[PDB]
């Protein structure tokens, strides 16, 4: 088992921290947790650290760590994530907003020590300031599939995906996401054939927590390859 690999064998602390601007409406997040790529297990705490969070916390759900999902034995080396690390990889995301705006996201994710950390930097824009975003129309508590490919030429994987989610009067709000991986390193990746991450997430609340926050629950399993 590669070095990449053998990082994630057991439980791993994570840190994720990052800073964001939507329609001028700025603001920070903490988060910690611990990952069990083993099980492609999450279990994370999320704390917006400059007062209320300007935009529905569901929308930052898939902004808030592939590389401690599960891949089966088989599919191991399509693993381009963990292959990665500890040097980690840069992701780059555009998430569209149907009828609204769109999130432009880029994250370091890299070891530091023991520690899975990630530093995300958030711009939104072209937002309505009474739609389902910035309006906070959307449910809190609204398995979904994320395809991956390998892009070879820029040595690195591209993903995308699609998430709706459930608007307050029964509608839903679609969030079409395109997103990039590259190596941070000069090292040797794993170029994955076409395949797909399944997630089961759960959001809930902490209730000593007097802070806008979101606990996230997540399971991460690859599939695609029989």
């Amino acid at each position: 088992v590669s070095k990449g690999e053998e990082l994630f064998t057991g439980v791993v602390p994570i840190l994720v921290e990052l800073d964001g601007d939507v329609n001028g409406h700025k603001f920070s997040v903490s988060g910690e947790g611990e990952g069990d790529a083993t099980y492609g297990k999450l279990t994370l705490k999320f704390i917006c650290t400059t007062g209320k969070l300007p935009v529905p916390w569901p929308t930052l759900v898939t902004t808030f760590l592939q590389c401690f999902a599960r891949y089966p034995d088989h599919m191991k080396q399509h693993d381009f994530f963990k292959s990665a690390m500890p040097e980690g990889y840069v992701q780059e995301r555009t998430i569209f907003f149907k009828d609204d705006g769109n999130y432009k996201t880029r994250a370091e994710v890299k070891f530091e020590g023991d520690t899975l950390v990630n530093r995300i930097e958030l711009k939104g824009i072209d937002f309505k300031e009474d739609g389902n975003i910035l309006g906070h129309k959307l449910e809190y508590n609204g398995s979904h599939n994320v395809y991956i490919m390998a892009d070879k030429q820029k040595n690195g994987i591209k993903v995308n995906f699609k998430i709706r989610h459930n608007i307050e009067d029964g509608s839903v709000q679609l969030a079409d996401h395109y997103q990039q991986n590259t190596p941070i390193g000069d090292g040797p990746v794993l170029l994955p054939d076409n395949h797909y991450l399944s997630y089961q997430s759960a959001l809930s609340k902490d209730p000593n927590e007097k802070r806008d926050h979101m606990v996230l629950l997540e399971f991460v399993t690859a599939a695609g390859i029989t």
